[PDB]
């Protein structure tokens, strides 16, 4: 007439997120050889301008994570 | 006519998050060999400019970890 | 006729959030060889310049960690 | 009858040496799934052994940069 | 019948040696999913076992820089 | 028959030495996910062993820079 009931789920799960950016960059503008180097400028009226310069923009809205876990054991 | 009940769940779970910029940033501009070097910028009115410069943004609204549990034992 | 319950339920459960500017940033701008050097910069009526400088920005409204958890042992 | 002599060499020269070991290195060994793993090692008299170990050993002799350079200037 | 020596040899060289183990070393060994894992290691009599180890052995005789440089300027 | 000697040589120069390890190490042995784990060690008369260790060894004999310079300016 006895009952035993062992209730022992183990959980060892791993759950990962990496997200952006995750590449190494390298940037190595100019760095030549010349004798006579001249460079005039002339900027005028509404310019965007970028010269050897490195820009990184990096959005992460997501990379979240979510678990839902129930355990329920009902005797009579 | 006995009952045992053992409620013994084991949580060894891991969970991770990692956003945004990652990556490792080497930027080397200019190093040159030059004899006689000479630079003019005239800039006026409304002039954005970047030379060499290096601007790293990261937005991470993301990278949020939530865990819900819930165990429930009931007996009659 | 005797009942035995026993709830033990563990965790030993590990969340983690890193979020943000992670990778490392190495920006070395100029250092080259020059025998005379000339730089003239005339700037007027709104410019906005970055030469060789180095901005970092980092948001994080996420990376926040939320767990819940409910025990409920009911007995008749 | 005057005499002007300018002597003005000049030397903007750039002399790198990178020897040894310049690669990356990645070396992710095992890492798999498996129900039930038994590993029996036995070993005895004179044995060497390597399971997923790195050995990286790097030698430079080499590598050096030598710059030799005389002027003379001789008037009568 | 007057004379003018002018002596101005300039030296602005850049020299350099980068010498030895100069990549980067990732090493990530195991890591794996199991159920049941044993190990049994019987080590006797002159063993020598490396197990996920890593070992970088770097030796630099070399990398020297040597710069010879005479001047001389001799009138009658 | 005035006689005007101007001795000026300019030195600007750049020697440089890195020697050694100068590459970035990264050692992650293990972190593996187990539901039962047993290891047994039994290493008897002259055993070396190295389990998830890091060994780095550097030498460094050379990397040494020299710099003779010699200036003569000798008159009648």
């Amino acid at each position: 007439g006895s009952v035993q009931i062992v209730y022992k789920p183990v959980d060892l799960s791993k759950v990962t997120s990496k997200c952006g950016s995750l590449g190494n960059i390298h940037h190595k503008p100019g760095g030549g050889q010349v004798e006579v180097k001249s460079e005039k400028l002339d900027f005028k009226d509404r310019v965007q301008s970028k010269i050897g310069s490195l820009d990184n923009i990096t959005h992460v809205p997501g990379g979240g994570n979510k678990k839902i876990e129930t355990h329920k054991l009902t005797f009579r």
